[PDB]
């Protein structure tokens, strides 16, 4: 299929095309891209479907992969679908974009593709391979099923910890405080399973994504330009060894990729 992450263009050329006229909104977006352009020369437009946040994060993480992270080296990763689904039968309410084999196939693909990218000598070889992977075919969307499953697993672990009275990060309190997401089944049914053209990860779920792939996500939030949220980092205090990926969000729903 066609690329789902568009070929790069100059970031201020992009800004000048999208943001014209003298509205306060347009002025704030221009200031936002001007600030981003101090560190990144170019931008890649990410397909704005319900997977936009996952696509943006995974494309950055994988195109920048120089090693296979320990959580993907762990043999437990491939055992997780059978162990989780056997224990929590409501997971079979999963809606795909049997279940154990499908998820295991997706996780095996994620691990294999990531390992192959980490094997490459140059960033250019990685970008070519990523440009082939993110072409709107079944392999791309299988990656999102894998990551969504790891998000569900991390959510179950955080929920169970909070039940036991163990310390949990506060974003998980906020995640489960939502009336549509009071427990992991509601998270699955009402958020991870969601309907086309309406879904996408909410702010609190960006923390969950970061935890699931062990990446620090640095987001220029342009609708927050004149506030301390002009950047938000997910999670707030990650391990220093987690790799950093940078995104741009004009609103708190759609993400593009700055590149240099
Ligand atoms: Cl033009």
């Amino acid at each position: 299929g066609p690329l789902s992450v568009a070929p790069e263009m100059d970031i201020m050329d992009y800004c000048k095309k999208e943001w014209r006229g003298n509205t306060q909104k347009a002025t704030c977006m221009k200031m936002g891209y001007e600030e981003v352009s101090q560190k990144f020369t170019s931008i890649r437009r990410v397909r704005g479907d319900n997977y936009c946040a996952l696509r943006a994060t995974l494309f950055q993480a994988m195109s920048q992969a120089v090693g296979l992270p320990p959580w993907l080296q762990d043999p437990e990763l491939m055992l997780l679908p059978e162990k989780l689904i056997s224990k929590y039968n409501w997971i079979k309410q999963w809606k795909l974009g049997d279940l154990v084999d499908k998820i295991k196939e997706s996780l095996t693909l994620l691990r294999k593709k990531w390992a192959g990218l980490a094997e490459m000598r140059t960033a250019e070889a990685r970008q070519i391979a990523c440009d082939e992977l993110f072409t709107n075919e079944a392999e791309e969307y299988s990656l999102y099923e894998a990551v969504k499953f790891l998000m569900l697993n991390r959510a179950i672990e955080l929920y169970n910890d909070k039940e036991k009275g163990k310390e949990v990060p506060f974003f998980s309190v906020l995640l489960f405080a939502r009336d549509t997401s009071n427990d992991p089944g509601q998270l699955l049914r009402n958020h991870l399973n969601q309907v086309r053209h309406t879904g996408g990860l909410e702010q609190v779920e960006m923390f969950l994504l970061a935890y699931a792939v062990r990446h620090t996500i640095q987001v220029y939030r342009l609708s927050k330009y004149n506030t301390e949220e002009f950047i938000t980092v997910y999670p707030t205090d990650p391990p220093k060894d987690w790799p950093v990926v940078t995104l741009i969000a004009e609103d708190d729903r759609h993400y593009n990729i700055p590149v240099r």
